RNA sequence: CGUCGU
């Protein structure tokens, strides 16, 4: 129970992506114990790729509320302030309608349900941006498939991401879907990498949303 | 002027 913790932090450390054999590296198993244990926690919380690599993912979700009234099972908190990036940290402290403490009783509780309160806010913030969607740029509510040209306010291009929502939810369960499932594209690695994402962490973002999508 | 906003 505490075994799945220790690599989490280990993976989050190393920007949320490990090959089994850089792994084995930073710890005390052999290669059999290491890959077994992956498989019983899931892929809701280690995503394996084919070499071998892992990814650290996890359900915890940030409230996307502006004010939330419980019951409400998800993070809440400032996530500008997580990153660190929050202007609201110490001028105005208020006109941040956001936590600015990021382990709160409420969020500690919610932590421990997922089994991640031994982890430190950077940590915490690397697993969050490449699980949790609500951290990724908006995405462009009237794209609509990639064989049209609709009005994303065509002289001025469109800064929002054109991928297909329910993907990144893991929910896409369109036949033949026409909204693009490819993070990797070159457009939206541009904006993600504006918003704060770089290509290694969109690579994540990627690797965790097909697995879900293969269902 | 689309959520988290010098
Ligand atoms: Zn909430
Ligand atoms: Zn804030
Ligand atoms: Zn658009
Ligand atoms: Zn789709």
């Amino acid at each position: 129970p505490e075994v799945f913790c220790f690599i989490t932090k280990i993976l989050c450390a190393h920007g949320g992506r490990m090959t089994l054999e850089e792994l084995l590296g930073e710890i005390s198993l052999p290669e059999a114990q290491l890959y077994e244990l992956l498989k019983a926690a899931g892929p809701d919380r280690f995503v394996l790729l084919e070499t071998r690599s892992v990814v650290a993912t996890t359900r915890a979700r940030v409230c996307r509320r502006k004010y939330c009234q419980r019951p409400c099972d998800s993070l809440h908190l400032c996530k500008l302030n997580l990153l660190g990036r929050c202007h609201y940290a110490q001028s105005q402290r208020n006109l941040c309608k956001y936590s600015h403490d990021v382990l709160s009783e409420q969020n500690f509780q919610v932590l421990k349900n997922h089994e991640l309160s031994g982890l430190n806010q950077e940590e915490l913030a690397v697993l969050l941006v490449q699980s949790d969607p609500f951290f990724m740029p908006e995405i462009c509510k009237s794209y609509k498939g990639e064989g049209r040209k609709q009005i994303c306010g065509q002289p001025q291009p469109c800064e929002r991401l054109h991928i297909c929502e329910h993907f990144t939810r893991g929910n896409c369960s369109y036949l033949n879907c026409l909204r693009s499932h490819n993070l990797m594209d070159r457009k939206v690695l541009a904006i993600m990498r504006e918003h704060g994402l770089s290509s290694d962490v969109v690579q994540n973002i990627q690797d965790i949303c097909n697995n879900k999508h293969t269902r």
